[PDB]
DNA sequence: CGGCCTACG
DNA sequence: CGTA
DNA sequence: GCCG
């Protein structure tokens, strides 16, 4: 019953099975950690799945059938219903490699590649990368010197007053532009790592050249601490709060608008959502998605689309809004 | 056996 | 590589 | 790790 594909399935912000989900994904993040993408993905879609069944897993027997469980996938849930504790989960959890791997990955400027590299080299805390900072990138330097602050959560009412600001900036740039927020936010989430905005214009042209005039009107007001033709931005922002500040990464992306529709959808995710409905695009339709346009590789030609409705309906699937993509 | 999302900065 |  |  239950398809194989996130992007078949609503998946809500609130779900039933939470202990078994936390728990393969953390299995999920430690693939990752050892560069295997495809366990990573199995496992990703796997606690995927258990977000979203109608109710808890209590037995063994509910596991049946369903897509992406497998002996390994289901050993662990078998553990944590009988036991309460899966034993390769807290082997993995309290190790120094999944630890140290988990703690360099979270900075922004560092994957996996980089954090792997710096842990065969002995390093281990945020300290010991702050006594080397020959070994960074600006981007990393950027990340490490506002950690503790992109480590607070990003909550509502610093989405408001940031998308003002980021308001104010595009309308100074350019009349009728406009400003959506994307990302886990507009899913529903309370709290993100950080805000996305997705930014166009109504005339087919006129964004052209936008973000660094976004850019330099708010580095003018003092709000950028770090970004760097353009049409992305990973930003660190200069949020001023009661009496002080606090960083918050912000993402800023300008579309045309005949793009727009695409943009919101990739950008809207959840990441697990837009590779399933990606690989879904290309394996089940022949069709080639981004967060550009849907394109039909025999024809040569790309699917005029007015909405995100529009994208499910041309590839067969029933929509799914926001709150339903928290796959 | 091999595939596993995508492309910009 | 990073965004991730 | 799971699947076409
Ligand atoms: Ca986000
Ligand atoms: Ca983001
Ligand atoms: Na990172």
């Amino acid at each position: 019953w239950m398809p194989a594909y996130a992007c078949q399935r609503p998946t809500p912000l609130t779900h039933h099975n939470t202990g078994l989900s936390e728990a393969l994904e953390i299995l999920a993040e430690a693939a990752g950690f050892e560069g295997s993408e495809g366990r990573l993905l199995t496992f990703c879609r796997a606690a995927s799945v258990l977000k979203a069944l109608p109710s808890p897993v209590t037995t063994l027997s509910q596991l049946q059938g369903l897509p992406h469980f497998g002996e390994h996938s289901s050993r662990v849930v078998q553990e944590l219903l009988e036991h309460g504790v899966c034993e390769e989960v807290e082997r993995v959890r309290r190790s120094e490699r999944y630890q140290t791997m988990k703690l360099f990955t979270q900075i922004f400027g560092v994957g996996v590649k980089t954090a792997d590299r710096w842990y065969r080299e002995g390093l281990r805390t945020l300290d010991d990368l702050r006594e080397q900072p020959q070994k960074l990138t600006q981007q990393q330097k950027a990340g490490l010197q506002h950690h503790q602050d992109l480590s607070t959560p990003v909550l509502r009412s610093d989405v408001d007053a940031l998308q003002q600001v980021v308001e104010e900036a595009v309308g100074q740039a350019l009349p009728g532009a406009t400003v959506t927020l994307t990302g886990g936010f507009r899913r529903g989430k309370l709290q993100g790592h950080d805000v996305d905005f997705l930014i166009t214009h109504p005339k087919e042209g006129q964004e052209a050249g936008l973000l660094p005039r976004v850019m330099c009107r708010l580095q003018d007001q003092g709000l950028i601490l770090y970004h760097q033709a353009f049409e992305r931005s990973f930003c660190i922002f200069r949020l001023p709060q009661p009496g002080s500040w606090k960083a918050v990464r912000v993402d800023l992306v300008v579309a045309p608008v005949s793009q727009f529709p695409f943009a919101l959808l990739g950008w809207t995710g959840s990441k697990l959502f837009q590779r399933e409905l990606r690989r879904f695009s290309r394996k089940e339709k022949g069709l080639w998605l981004n967060s550009h346009g849907l394109f039909d590789p025999e024809q040569k030609t790309f699917f005029q689309a007015a909405s995100e409705e529009d994208i499910f309906r041309h590839l067969g699937l029933e929509y799914l809004p926001p709150e339903q993509r928290n796959a």
